[PDB]
């Protein structure tokens, strides 16, 4: 009995009209006292509805440009569907309806079938475009990634960034290409098999473009506020349904399989019903196998089993893994010893921190809760991602940082794709990219001179206005074909041939999966009716024989896959094997 409080005849923005009628255009104004629509460069003066609600019907159709006159001022629409000419020009109207999808025979994929693969649209390819990245969906097929995770497409100022200063929440970004070539690039993943997932920033809007307040300060609060201005709130039933609106476009509209919510914790609502269930509500109402997944620190298994998110992109396993490979301790590093007693406990446990001490100084707390509830595909872990490269000041990769090797790389790998939770892999890290994925943006003015100012202070740290920093995080794609790219390519599909074919590894319960260590090797064993499944790594400086391992059970002896290709059950400083 849950209703949609979405109607198509009353959605705001413009919205073409059934029997080539027009466009209908919607907007809500709790200040403005007179309100036209300007099309095509002619002014309309809008009808009052009540509510602040403004309506017209005019006979113009899809292509048509237009923004809104309140009091006299020109002012972007911020339901936008496209905004060809930048987030300060004028939308365009989109018909959803005249894209030809040939995907009717898809139907979605199941979060424990999810093996994630992150790409910025602007850096994994020269082009930057969703046409050029729709060419390397066959390569991603055949590596044996099942799902793409696209970081935020909402429109924002300047020529490229990483997505998370969207302002124009409905609107892909112009720069990577039409709506059409977005549907495009869905349609053949999903003609490949492939499911597609879109990062959404439902907790702030970026610094420019952002209109709302223009319309009605009441959208946003004074009461928290958000990196970037007001915090939006999510007691008023508009900045509500902004957002559930939104990720019902997304899914419906555009075919995406699921969004990640970045960054819930700053989602602030303490309504009744909290707006990540009324998403939830919302986009399941859409009667298909959409998804969502939160980014939230807090180890809270809340989020799955009241608001009925999916899953949890859940950094403890992250930062354990990094800093059992470099010790380092800056930061959030400080909440963690690393280590194979350590690895293997915040395995067991699914995340480290159950609501014991986070002692890191300047965010002291009592962090999390027990995560018994939450199931081995409810955790998304990974050992690379945007934010765990990007937020280093040089942007480095895992495997550029001081002191690790390849040959740990390549044993962390195995770790995370031999797991029984959802693994997330970031753009080129399957071949051990030479490029560093560096934080850019391309603010205009003063803005733009306060983000560069903000980075240099924060931490030769690269300038993120600087053309040379977005054009260093570009995926250099010719590298892989040799030498030690190749060989971890060669891993990387090994290792996600082995994920998808071997029945033991299709265990997605943690009541059969169990870890331990031996001095500074990790175990993790999976026991099925199936069969056994033995993960070692050796993640230490010397060299260890699975024989000499101490084990609270019988080794299997059959060796499946060996990080370093290896012929006998030893593991070198670093090297994982998987026996069966
Ligand atoms: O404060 C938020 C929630 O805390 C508890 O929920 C967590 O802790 C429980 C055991 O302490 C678990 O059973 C549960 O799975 C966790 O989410 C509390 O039980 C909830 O009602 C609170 O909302
Ligand atoms: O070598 C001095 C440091 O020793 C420990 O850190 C190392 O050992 C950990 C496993 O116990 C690894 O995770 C870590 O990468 C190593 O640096 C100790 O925890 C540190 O506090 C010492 O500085
Ligand atoms: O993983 C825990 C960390 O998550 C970060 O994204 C939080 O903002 C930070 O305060 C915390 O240290
Ligand atoms: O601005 C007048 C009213 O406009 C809309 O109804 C909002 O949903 C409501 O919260 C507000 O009180
Ligand atoms: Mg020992």
């Amino acid at each position: 009995s849950f209703q949609t409080q979405h109607d198509p005849r009353t959605r705001l923005g413009a919205t073409p009209l059934p029997g080539g009628a027009g466009t209908r255009f919607r907007l809500w104004t709790s200040t403005a006292r007179t309100v036209a629509v300007r099309v095509n460069g002619t002014e309309h003066v809008m009808t009052s509805l009540g509510g602040g609600i403004y309506e017209l019907e005019l006979p113009v159709g899809p292509g048509a440009r237009y923004l809104f006159v309140l009091d006299g001022v020109p002012t972007p629409d911020p339901y936008a569907r496209f905004l060809p000419d930048g987030v300060h020009g004028e939308a365009e109207v989109v018909d959803f309806g005249t894209f030809d999808w040939t995907d009717a025979d898809w139907h979605g994929i199941k979060l424990a079938d999810c093996v994630f693969y992150e790409v910025h649209v602007g850096t994994f390819t020269p082009e930057g475009t969703y046409r050029a990245a729709a060419e390397k969906l066959p390569y991603l097929k055949e590596l044996g990634v099942t799902a793409i995770q696209v970081m935020p497409l909402a429109a924002f100022d300047g020529q490229r960034g990483w997505g998370y200063d969207g302002a124009a929440f409905y609107a892909p970004y112009a720069p990577y290409g039409r709506p059409e070539d977005l549907m495009a690039l869905v349609d053949a993943a999903h003609r490949l098999g492939l499911g597609v997932f879109l990062d959404v920033v439902y907790n702030h809007f970026g610094p420019s473009g952002n209109y709302l307040s223009s319309y009605a300060p009441s959208y946003f609060t004074d009461r928290f506020s958000s990196a970037w201005g007001m915090g939006l709130d999510y007691a008023e039933p508009h900045m509500r349904r902004y957002v559930t609106g939104n990720a019902r476009m997304w899914l419906r509209d555009y075919h995406f399989d699921g969004l990640r919510l970045d960054a819930t914790p700053y989602m602030t609502d303490d309504s009744e019903t909290h707006i990540l269930t009324e998403l939830a509500q919302e986009i399941h109402e859409l009667g298909g196998t959409h998804l969502l997944l939160a980014e939230d620190h807090r180890n809270l298994p809340d989020l799955v089993t009241v608001n009925h998110l999916d899953g949890i992109w859940t950094d403890d396993f992250h930062h354990e893994t990094r800093v059992t490979l470099t010790g380092e301790q800056e930061g959030y590093y400080a909440g963690y010893r690393g280590g194979a007693e350590a690895l293997a406990y915040t395995i067991r446990r699914g995340w480290r921190y159950e609501g014991q001490f986070w002692a890191v100084k300047g965010e002291e707390h009592e962090r999390g809760h027990p995560s018994d509830a939450l199931e081995a595909p409810n955790f998304v872990y990974c050992i690379q991602n945007h934010d765990q490269i990007g937020n280093r000041p040089l942007g480095e990769r895992l495997h550029q940082s001081d002191g690790v090797t390849l040959h740990e790389y390549r044993g962390a790998a195995a770790l995370l794709l031999t797991l029984p939770m959802t693994p997330l892999l970031f753009q080129g890290q399957e071949w051990a990219a030479s490029t560093p994925f560096q934080f850019f943006s391309d603010h205009a003015g003063e803005l733009g001179q306060a983000v560069s100012e903000g980075r240099k202070k924060e931490f030769d740290v690269p300038d993120p206005q600087a053309e040379q920093t977005f054009l260093n995080s570009k995926l250099n794609w010719a590298e892989r074909e040799g030498g030690e790219h190749a060989r971890t390519l060669r891993l990387y599909r090994d290792l996600l041939r082995l994920r998808r074919e071997d029945p033991v590894l299709h265990n997605r319960q943690r009541e059969n999966l169990t870890t331990g260590h031996d001095g500074d090797v990790l175990w993790v064993r999976t026991v099925t009716g199936a069969g056994e499944r033995v993960l070692l790594w050796n993640l230490g400086q010397d060299t260890r024989a699975v024989a000499e391992v101490k084990l609270p059970f019988t080794v299997p002896r059959r060796l499946l896959l060996h990080t370093e290709g290896r012929e006998d059950l030893t593991l070198g400083a670093g090297e994982a094997v998987l026996v069966g």
